[PDB]
């Protein structure tokens, strides 16, 4: 088929002859045009149509928000972010993620060869997911506080920003406790955690290494460590694991899954959400075979319907669900595990 068109919109010179330098050497895709700034890209979209924008968030002289704000409303298109590993990138991007960007990457240092390379298969696995992606508050009532034994389990990826907010949103503060992978560069992690946190009735965090797992409580895995559940006597526990990477994941939702299926069995509700690849899938079927029920975000409703499906493929998905209909379905399920207390 054709190639797919890309434009890019960054404000460094340098970083606009990198792009084209890397998407350009891949045979599938080209850059059809470069622009600095947002007024500039704007009749450059008319002009060459493109299939995919990256948009670089810091940009000095104007405000690139309210010009990701205006396409997504007036033209909507696959924006792919380009962010630096900083606490002021961090805060922009998922901003920009609210806004209806699909995906962002992190630049590493491209001085270093390696770090040009890995950037370079980074991009061209972006843009690829972009050209095929499908773009995109009431408080759940009376729902009863269950036994501390009873835990969800979320995974997500591409998209998983915003199908994770929809989920946690409504959620009532007696709603189980749960423990939430999504893959996201360190850092990113911890300003996720604080946004969902004033977005959310429960208390959202960047999970902590031994700390109790606590009804009415998100935990985020953090970017740099697998995020696990452990069992410290009596009571669950948060385990950070800073072992290597699965399959080019860590966090990896795969064994979130396998430690909730160990440690919690037939006590878990295990949800994969949107995202590319196959992370989640074989230790969703680890959690089905441990006796938790399962769900699987729908693909009407996913950005990207590569995790959810290989989970489906795999053989450990009970049930699939529209992604507004997560909250409601994995609150009754968990809640129809646990007897009456009165
Ligand atoms: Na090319
Ligand atoms: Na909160």
């Amino acid at each position: 088929m054709s190639k797919i068109r890309v434009l890019c919109v960054d404000d460094s010179a340098l970083m606009r002859q990198i792009m084209t330098e890397i998407i350009n050497s891949h045979p599938d895709m080209e850059v059809v045009a470069t622009a600095p700034d947002p007024l500039v890209a704007r009749d450059l979209i008319k002009k060459f149509n493109p299939q995919v924008l990256t948009l670089d968030v810091e940009m000095p002289r104007m405000d690139g928000l309210d010009f990701l704000e205006k396409l997504m409303r007036l033209r909507p298109m696959p924006v792919v972010m380009v962010s630096s590993l900083t606490g002021k990138g961090s805060e922009i991007t998922l901003r920009a993620l609210e806004l209806g960007a699909i995906d962002f990457v992190t630049k590493p240092q491209l001085g270093i060869r390696e770090g040009m390379l890995a950037y370079s298969e980074l991009i061209a696995e972006k843009i690829r997911m972009a050209a095929k992606a499908r773009l995109p508050t009431k408080i759940i009532q009376h729902m009863p506080l269950l036994s501390s034994e009873k835990l969800i389990a979320i995974g997500a990826s591409t998209g998983g920003t915003e199908a994770i907010r929809h989920v946690l949103q409504p959620l009532p503060p007696t709603s189980p406790a749960l423990l939430i992978t999504q893959h996201m560069p360190p850092g990113f992690t911890k300003s996720f955690a604080e946004r969902l946190n004033k977005l959310c009735q429960i208390t959202v965090k960047e999970a902590e290494d031994g700390e109790r797992v606590l009804p009415g409580h998100a935990y985020i895995a953090p970017g740099a460590r697998h995020l696990e559940l452990a069992r410290s006597g009596a009571n669950y526990q948060v385990r950070l694991n800073d072992g290597p990477p699965v399959n080019r994941h860590r966090p990896s939702v795969d064994v979130l899954f396998r430690s909730v299926a160990q440690y919690a069995g037939r006590n878990a509700v295990g949800v994969i959400l949107t995202g590319m690849g196959n992370d989640g899938a074989a230790g969703m079927l680890e959690l089905h075979q441990a006796g938790a029920y399962t769900l699987a975000q729908n693909e009407a409703s996913c950005v990207v319907f590569g995790m959810p499906r290989e989970a489906i493929a795999m053989g450990g998905v009970d049930e699939v669900v529209d992604l507004h209909q997560v909250s409601q379905r994995m609150l009754a399920q968990i809640s129809a595990g646990q007897a009456l207390r009165i």
